[PDB]
């Protein structure tokens, strides 16, 4: 249940840390794993990081690192920035829904 | 993207439902359209109950309803489950929730 509990919710926790920082698969998996999303691997983060270029919602690019080698450094769009806003305001909404029945 | 975030809640919500009313497909189906929730096809609470049956989280029984229907109660197992489904949602909006307030 917890790969299904993650699914949805972690393409939006993506675009977000995309949106605070340009970043790469490790600095995005490292910043989940302290958050903690502990069991989450950079395969599952590349795997979501291939779909979301393939939809134009982030821009993918590469340049050198600190320090030396080349890396595929993320940036959301203007659509992606639309997504990510369409997410927090859908999880929201699901989050108050799911928490009304808690109690 | 709203089918996929249901994933896994969605499971916890029919056993949060079964637990505190011993109810039918047809009307689960209602009662999360209710809440809700809209996207929910019978079809989705069916493959969902199946499923709580073969792991044996719920057990079911033949009844008449306010028609003969499948009506459902929580096992002990079941009970285990939906109280680990709580304490992970709990851990999982807070850590999604945090990040949002960043």
């Amino acid at each position: 249940k917890q790969t299904e509990l993650l699914k949805g919710i972690l393409e939006g926790l993506v675009l977000a840390i995309i949106q605070r920082k340009e970043t790469y698969g490790y600095e995005i998996t490292k910043i989940l794993n302290d958050q903690g999303f502990t069991e989450i691997v950079e395969g599952t983060v590349y795997t979501i990081l291939l779909r979301l270029e393939k939809n134009q919602w982030v821009i993918a690019e590469k340049k050198p690192s600190e320090k030396g080698p080349m890396r595929k450094f993320y940036r959301l769009t203007s659509s992606g920035e639309a997504e990510l806003a369409d997410f927090w305001q859908r999880w929201t909404l699901l989050s108050k829904q799911v928490n009304k029945m808690k109690k």
